[PDB]
Order: C-alpha cells, then sequence, then structure tokens
C-alpha cells in the first residue's frame, strides 16, 4: 500500500523555456485534506502544453505541465466525498468549486479558484506536492498530468464511468470539449448558419464537430497547411480555404463566399491578427465571432469599434464554457452512448517516454492529437 | 398649393467643418418615386450632429444635418404606399426596406440601404433634392432634418398616431430608442442585475431608464460631469461616480463596488479608453458590455484579448437594435400608453432659428436635450 507515503515515480520536468523535457524520478506527496492522488493512464498533447516550452503561456517555472489526461485514483486525503480509491477520473483544468458568484451563475464556468488568469503554479493552498532533485517543482493549472502520479484538489477531478476508455476519454479534459462546447453552447450556433473555423487542430476539428451537430448548413474550414483539409471535411467541413492561395485579406474572401458575411466565426490558433479577421468575416449587423485560441502573454491587439457599433458580438471562452465537474462526466456518458466520436482526433499513440517525439509529430504540423500511455 | 413645385424654404445649412450652421433660404425639389416630403414640426440636438461639425464623423459637405425628428407629410411621390399627406411621421435614419438578408433576420436591424457605413450624402438613387445658392447640398442619413422641408425615402419614414404631441416623440427618432433599446433588446438586461452606465446625456439617460424598466438592481452613472447626477438619480440611477475624483482607474473602482465586476456595461459617450473601461469593469466570465458612442473616424483602439477568451461578451448596436419602421410607431403607442417618459431628457425648448445657441448648451454641458421647433 502506497496510502499516506511519499511515492517516486517518472515525471515530464520542464526546468527551462525552449528545452526539450526531462523524463525522471520526482517524489509526489500523499494528498493533504480535500486533496486526490491519481494514477495517470493517458495524456493528451495540446498546443497549450507546446505554449509552456515557448513562453507564449507564462506559468512559473519549472514546471510538471500536461492538461488533458485520464486516470485512476490511488487515495483520498481527509474530507473528500466525491470520488474514492480505484474510480476512473478526469483532472479538471477549469475547477467547479460550486460556492462562488461564477459557480452559482447560470452561464459561467471561470471559477474564481482557477490558476490560470494569474499563475501560481500551486495547489489550492499555495504549496507544492513535487520535488525533483530535492528541489520543489511547480503545478501547471491544478493539474500536471505529464506524471506517472499526479495530486490534485477536490474541486479539480471529476469521477467518470468505469468503463470508460481512458485512452479516448482524457480528450474530453481538453480539446474535444472546448471545441465542441464553443459551438454548441457559447456561439450557439443555429440551423440552417453558414460557418467559419480558423484552425484546424485537435480543438478546430471539434468546433467543427459542435457546427456539425447544431445543423449548420455550411461549415468553412481555414488553415495555412493545407494537409489537415482532407480530415477536417471528414468531420463536418462543407469547403476549405488556404488564405495563402489568394491575393485578397481572407476576411473579403469569405464575406463574398457567404454572399455579405458569416453566421458565426471562430478562432482557433492563437494569433491577434486571426482573432480580428475572425470577427470581420461575420455579418456586420447579426454575425457573432468567438475567440478560442491563446495568443502570446501580455500582447494587445488593435482593432476599429466600428465593427462592433454595427451589431457583431465578440466573446470568448474557456473550455467550451462547460462548468466543469458537472460536464464532464455527462459528456463521458453521451461518448459511451455514441453522440460523438473522438477518434477522428487521435493521429498518433506513443507510450510516455517518447514524449518529446509526440511534441515534435505536433511541432512539425503531422498529428493533430497523440495520446501518450503510462 | 405646393405639392408639384419646388419649395423655397430656410434651414440650417453647413457649409464647412467647424463653423456654425448657416440658417438661409434653401430650393427643395418636390419628392420623386417612391419619396416623401415632410413639413418638419420638431427637431432634437443630438451629439451625433455635433459630431459632423467637428469632423467626429465624415460625412460629404455642405450638408443638411439632422436626424432625430417628427414631422406632417406634405406630399407623397408615385408608388408610396405607407403615409399619406397630412400623416404625422418621424424619419429614419436607420431605413427598413423589408427584403435584405438583414431585415429579413430575426435580430438584425442594420439594413443594408444604410447611408452610415459609407456614406454619400445623397437619396438612394445617388442624386439630392436641396439647392442653396445655386449650389448642390448633401443629404445626411437619408433624413436632413434641419430643414423646414425635408425629402425621404420611403423606407426611411415610418407612420405614427396623429394625436401625438410632435414636440415630445422626436425623440424616439434617435436618443430615446437608442438608448432604452441598447438596455432592453441589445444587451437583454436582467431583474436584479447591476449596471454601469458609462455617458448621461440623452442616450445614456435612456439607457438607465432601460436598465431599470428591466429590473436592474443596481444603476451605477459614470459621468465627468457631475452636474449630470441628479437628473440620472431621477431616472433611476442608484449610485454615480465621477472618474476625476478617484486616484485609481475607474475600472477597478467599478469592479471592487460590485463585489468583482458589473453584469452589464455600456459606453454612450464616444472615446476609445472608456470603451476598453467599460469592458473590462463587466464581470469576467459572464458580464456583458455594449457600446452605443461613436468615436473618432479611422481610428483603432487597443485592448488584450484575454478580456474575452475568460468569458465576457462585447457587442455594439446602431439604434438600440430596433427594426426602425416596425418599431417606432409601437414605441410612440407605447408613449401614449404612459408606458415610459420623455420629458425628463427635455432641458430646453427653442425656435429653429436658434439652432447654433442650442449646440453651445450642448457643447457647455447645459444641456441633455434642447427641442427645435418650427
Ligand atoms: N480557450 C480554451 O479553453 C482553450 C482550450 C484548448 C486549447 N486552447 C488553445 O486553442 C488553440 C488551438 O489548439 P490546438 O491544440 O488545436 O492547436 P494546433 O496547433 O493543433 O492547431 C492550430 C492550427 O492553426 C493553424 N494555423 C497556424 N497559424 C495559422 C495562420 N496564420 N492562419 C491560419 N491557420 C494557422 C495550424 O496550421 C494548425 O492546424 C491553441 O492556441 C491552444 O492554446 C484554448
Ligand atoms: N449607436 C447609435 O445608434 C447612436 C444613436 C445615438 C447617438 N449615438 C452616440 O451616442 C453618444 C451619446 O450621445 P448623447 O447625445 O447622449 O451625447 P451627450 O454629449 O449629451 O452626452 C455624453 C456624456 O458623456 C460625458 N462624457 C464626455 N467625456 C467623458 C469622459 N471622458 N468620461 C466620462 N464621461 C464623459 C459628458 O459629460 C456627457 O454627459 C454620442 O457619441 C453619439 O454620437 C449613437
Ligand atoms: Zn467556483
Ligand atoms: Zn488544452
Ligand atoms: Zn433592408
Ligand atoms: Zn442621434
Amino acid at each position: 500500500s502506497t496510502a499516506g507515503k511519499v511515492i517516486k515515480c517518472k515525471a515530464a520536468v520542464l526546468w527551462e523555456e525552449k528545452k526539450p523535457f526531462s523524463i525522471e524520478e520526482v517524489e509526489v506527496a500523499p494528498p493533504k485534506a480535500h486533496e486526490v492522488r491519481i494514477k495517470m493512464v493517458a495524456t493528451g498533447i495540446c498546443r497549450s502544453d507546446d505554449h509552456v516550452v515557448s513562453g507564449t503561456l507564462v506559468t512559473p517555472l519549472p514546471v510538471i505541465a500536461g492538461h488533458e489526461a485520464a486516470g485512476i485514483v490511488e487515495s483520498i486525503g481527509e474530507g473528500v466525498t466525491t470520488v474514492r480509491p480505484g474510480d476512473k477520473v478526469i483532472p479538471l483544468f477549469t475547477p467547479q468549486c460550486g460556492k462562488c458568484r461564477v459557480c452559482k451563475h447560470p452561464e459561467g464556468n471561470f471559477c474564481l479558484k482557477n490558476d490560470l488568469s494569474m499563475p501560481r503554479g500551486t495547489m489550492q493552498d499555495g504549496t507544492s506536492r513535487f520535488t525533483c532533485r530535492g528541489k520543489p517543482i511547480h503545478h501547471f493549472l491544478g493539474t500536471s498530468t505529464f506524471s506517472q502520479y499526479t495530486v490534485v484538489d477536490e474541486i479539480s477531478v471529476a469521477k467518470i464511468d468505469a468503463a470508460s476508455p481512458l485512452e479516448k476519454v482524457c480528450l474530453i479534459g481538453c480539446g474535444f470539449s472546448t471545441g465542441y462546447g464553443s459551438a454548441v453552447k457559447v456561439a450557439k450556433v443555429t440551423q440552417g448558419s453558414t460557418c467559419a473555423v480558423f484552425g484546424l487542430g485537435g480543438v478546430g476539428l471539434s468546433v467543427i464537430m459542435g457546427c456539425k451537430a447544431a445543423g449548420a448548413a455550411r461549415i468553412i474550414g481555414v488553415d495555412i497547411n493545407k494537409d489537415k483539409f482532407a480530415k477536417a471535411k471528414e468531420v463536418g467541413a462543407t469547403e476549405c480555404v488556404n488564405p495563402q492561395d489568394y491575393k485578397k485579406p481572407i476576411q473579403e474572401v469569405l464575406t463574398e463566399m457567404s454572399n455579405g458575411g458569416v453566421d458565426f466565426s471562430f478562432e482557433v490558433i492563437g494569433r491577434l491578427d486571426t482573432m480580428v479577421t475572425a470577427l470581420s468575416c461575420c455579418q456586420e449587423a447579426y454575425g457573432v465571432s468567438v475567440i478560442v485560441g491563446v495568443p502570446p502573454d501580455s500582447q494587445n491587439l488593435s482593432m476599429n469599434p466600428m465593427l462592433l457599433l454595427s451589431g457583431r458580438t465578440w466573446k470568448g471562452a474557456i473550455f467550451g464554457g462547460f462548468k466543469s465537474k458537472d460536464s464532464v462526466p455527462k459528456l463521458v456518458a453521451d461518448f459511451m452512448a455514441k453522440k460523438f466520436a473522438l477518434d477522428p482526433l487521435i493521429t498518433h499513440v506513443l507510450p510516455f517516454e517518447k514524449i518529446n517525439e509526440g511534441f515534435d509529430l505536433l511541432r512539425s504540423g503531422e498529428s493533430i492529437r497523440t495520446i501518450l500511455t503510462f
């Protein structure tokens, strides 16, 4: 039994920006009150984990990254009531405390206990459960899933179906839920509408899935890598366009194609220029544009507010607008009942020990999601 | 008899930017097919008319400005079916053709026949009905209400109750409808919510009226002119703040006052900086901010898109989101049935010959709405 004891295990530690991960031994403390220690089973490689390496997404270093994952509870701290040893779980990078003004609001999901807005890289109590080479290591988004074992606060974990295939449903911990919810919950895509989706990676393909589920008549995929078009069409895109093929700006192209602007547009990349382009291509009187991508830290965009005065709506969201702990178990149940598919997002599988090759695949443009198995 | 003949009458001509209006004789041609010639009875002085003088709003000069008014039909051109000679009418600076994609959409109101996006300063047929000293004079937003007689396209006029008081209901042609609709239709203010309103002129006071009608619990007025506060409280503000009284940015003040950000905020001034401040002060996960003010031509704002990624919604609108020809007659009927008040907006009632004095009252901070009577 390991309950109440320190666990020594392997993790992928990031000591420095712009360097490979280091797979080495870490010490994982036992859970304190209202904490849960999880044996990880599978984790996806999401572009936000790469943003930590590139310095796009700022969080304290050294760190154990990873936020899209699934595993099995090893032990629970005092007072935990929502999970037990042996349960299958998904860590929640957006917590759901259930008690703050956001958690009590009908639409809000960005719980005030989050570690996203002004990151500390700690547990809720301001301390760390990890040491490596005798030095304390930061957490990432309260989850730190690039480790054989992690410790999370109870408000950052959801119990899921015991029969769930963890190597698939890890994607409900970030990319699938974010893109799908951005379409069905945040934008509220309507039947018969025209949508434009900028960026055709795992999250943008999930936005396409949600637009098709909502009954859109036209779904235009936009990417500078034409090798992403075939899979976009498989999951519902009706047409795809590469901005590099055109002499005019793509907002003009899209407005012409849609006979005056699209109903719904989505930025699913992380660039300031494509956020403004995506807003401009929606119809000026009644269009809606949703920002999903994460841009380089602390940088401001420039835009003309007359784009809004005519009638456009501009919004963003984290995790598809879903209240995390209520929604994740229901999304897994819907997956088990074949209400949506996850296999189209999975292009590569590797053992955890080959995490750096998995990041190389993402950076080269070759992969959508690589799933790592422990 | 004036029907079918050129009319000579007085108008306020603006020959160049940054000069007083010239009150002099103009010639007004008879209406062509699908056009309506109107004898003006009352017109309000709105800040957007002043924006033409100051160069904030670019439109072809020389011009007859004025867009908030009410009058009586003098004659109709061939083919007109919606008004007749002797009817009371309000000119519509946002048209409603009924046939374009926007007019057919459930939410949109920015009809594609508008002269707001890329102003030509003409009738729909690309010509002008006004001459002055032998020279052609431009129209303004298809309305040109600063003249004893004007000619408007049929899609730019609504028939209203024959018993309505024209010296009051002229406000339904711009300021009342814009502010009220921005609250009740565009933002969709909810019962029990907290609202912040930036700018306490005629339009901002109308936003307050709409927030109170919608059941808001708290309505915080924001203005650098504290002389505006008493009237704001009379029409529903619960508190008023002056940014110049504080050592920290007003977005921080308003976030603290609202225990973490307001539900709804409104920019009703026309400044880039207050547009970004108003967005920032709404709650980061579920707040909504609406731009109503018109800022200086061709100038971009700078903002951090993380303000939207957390969950905020940013939108703007023209004319409160109301489909103009359908809505104006109903708003007049609602006024006649005592559903809202217009008197609180009116501080001064002057003859038309005093237009320049009326603009000086607005610029000095001393008036809300001056109504000019012909
Ligand atoms: N808001 C949230 O809650 C949330 C959660 C999921 C991920 N993220 C963000 O979502 C974004 C997408 O993540 P992903 O894992 O799908 O990434 P990804 O890298 O797999 O996909 C991005 C796609 O954008 C395309 N692209 C890059 N530059 C482009 C340009 N200039 N024009 C057009 N296309 C361009 C790429 O070719 C690529 O296919 C990232 O910024 C990530 O950080 C946000
Ligand atoms: N979107 C539309 O359809 C629409 C229709 C109505 C008018 N407009 C615009 O609405 C705005 C308001 O019009 P109005 O007639 O009520 O104007 P107004 O001049 O009567 O009122 C503006 C108010 O803003 C306050 N103000 C100015 N600078 C400020 C600052 N830095 N901080 C705080 N308060 C400040 C002033 O003291 C004043 O009370 C204008 O820009 C006008 O052009 C837009
Ligand atoms: Zn919470
Ligand atoms: Zn992610
Ligand atoms: Zn129309
Ligand atoms: Zn106006």
